[PDB]
């Protein structure tokens, strides 16, 4: 079967930089798709805007920011919890401190994986694992 | 692509059953298959002995228990370093303690992944790490 992309939804160019590279440096296989607000993360979660007739199909996971500019992470994480036809992909919130954390857990939306940036392989992996995802080693 | 057989090589019968257990519970997609001597995992990787004409191909990694009967763990590695044919295959080593590793590197066989029993998954990905193999995220 064919990989599904990673969506990584991010605004902070730095931030972005880091992440990207980080999931290149522990030899992840998934393609990465870049949104950079909430807007974009949308459009490509609908396959509308930009991103209309793209490749069908829905991401492994969403690696989602939690501040974006015009529609907000949480906007975002509330959109694709909240819908039919979303609800399933699993989404990993990344944040800035361990206190965002604890807000976005008191909203009561259901997720169980965080990462606190910058990503590195160890929290991101056991966030995978919160999310029950399953993985694959590969011989390529 | 097919997804590649994980060689599980493990003669204590507690050992075998905890480590399917964590691969299992990590969600790794790959099928493990058991050997419980360095003579069962010689067979296999050379596919002849019981394995003979069995669905080919090299396993996606050797996860090896350094202390087995009839041939050890440590001939197991030697003949899968010096050989042309299965130098290729990853192996990560299991022990029983951190002190057993430092004997294994002493014998400069180029081994970089180790991991101490029970196997769980955050040393488990990071011996994948460490062997520079690329996993995936699936969707199912
Ligand atoms: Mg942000
Ligand atoms: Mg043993």
């Amino acid at each position: 079967p064919e990989l599904r992309p990673i969506l990584l939804v991010e605004d902070n160019p730095r931030d972005l930089e880091l992440t990207l590279t980080a999931l290149e440096k522990c030899q992840l296989a998934n393609e990465v798709v870049v949104a950079r607000d909430g807007t974009e993360a949308l459009d490509y979660l609908n396959v509308t805007g930009s991103y209309h007739n793209r490749p069908g199909g829905d991401p492994a996971v969403v690696l989602l920011d939690l501040k974006l500019p015009k529609v907000d992470g949480l906007e975002v994480l509330q959109t694709v919890k909240g819908s039919d036809h979303l609800r399933h992909i699993p989404v990993v919130m990344l944040t800035s401190s361990r206190e965002e954390q604890d807000l976005v857990r008191s909203y009561e939306l259901g997720v169980n994986a965080f990462v606190v940036k910058p990503v590195e392989f160890n929290q991101f992996f056991k966030a995978i694992q919160d999310l029950g995802v399953f993985w694959a080693l590969l011989n390529e």
